[PDB]
């Protein structure tokens, strides 16, 4: 019957569905409207883990906060580090911690899905073919999306974009963009740092402040007001992954192109 796999975030469900089809029944630990960095799994969720045949970790220390509770919920549960074999980027803040947001890189997702499929075929060999097949289809979908995002951003005069939460480092890396984070987690306590950001923005004529759906937009609205730019939201946990990245790229493009 359908194999019960659990994942940390909505985007992973997208990948598991593409790879597993009706052979998997995916459960998500962190809701899309929540900040996974300060998320605490609920008791009902820990209880349900006893049925999970495996759990797909994002890796790179993303699940560290509840990593142990997971093993305690089920030691038999196979932990799938979907980030293995990938060279990570350093976090914007402290330059000695890996950046976990690799699920927003189409190219890197190819690797993530490949690790998932390989692992699903080990627990359920009979369907090894459907997994490898679904994987191939998905990969090709990825290269397509990758190429599509490239034609939207490549010609953009402006390569920098201001974000609240720094969750697009890997995405901005693939398409030669630079995210300027409003939030930090261990950098310089310079209370005026946000002022340097505003002046840099004004001089480069940045026209938009991209806040994240999972966080308050207060500080982004203020920043934007001061820079004279607009405020838009990007949803890094959107379940509708593929279509979401395209909308994102499109917003970037509308903001980083010669303006009216
Ligand atoms: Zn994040």
């Amino acid at each position: 019957d359908a194999m019960d796999i659990t994942v940390s975030i909505p985007p992973q469900q997208y990948f598991l569905e593409k790879i597993g089809g009706d052979l998997v029944r995916v459960s998500v630990l962190v809701p899309g409207n929540n900040d996974p960095h300060t998320y605490e799994p609920k008791p009902q969720q820990l209880a349900a883990l006893s049925e999970a045949e495996a759990y797909v970790l994002i890796g790179l220390g993303f699940e560290q906060p509840w990593l142990e509770k997971l093993k305690a919920a089920n030691a038999n549960m196979k932990l799938i580090d979907s980030a293995q074999g990938i060279t990570p980027l350093e976090m914007p803040g402290r330059l000695m911690v890996a950046d976990p947001h690799i699920w927003l890189s189409p190219t890197l997702v190819k690797r993530q899905a490949t690790t998932i499929a390989k692992e699903l075929a080990e627990l359920d060999p009979d369907n090894r073919d459907q997994y490898e097949a679904n994987l191939a289809a998905f990969l090709a979908e990825l290269e397509r999306l990758n190429q599509e995002l490239g034609q939207i951003l490549q010609p953009l005069p402006q390569r920098k974009f201001i974000v609240f939460h720094p969750s697009w480092a890997y995405f901005a890396r693939d398409y030669n963009l630079v995210q300027i984070p409003i939030e930090v987690e261990g950098q310089e306590p310079s209370a005026q740092e946000l002022k340097q950001l505003i002046d840099t923005a004004k001089e480069n004529n940045l026209t938009m402040v991209f806040g994240e759906t999972q966080f308050s937009t207060k500080s982004s609205e203020a920043i934007a007001a001061e820079i004279g730019a607009g405020v838009e939201l990007l949803d890094p946990l959107a379940a509708d992954w593929s279509s979401n990245l395209k909308a994102v790229a499109q917003k970037i493009a509308n903001a980083n192109s010669a303006q009216p």
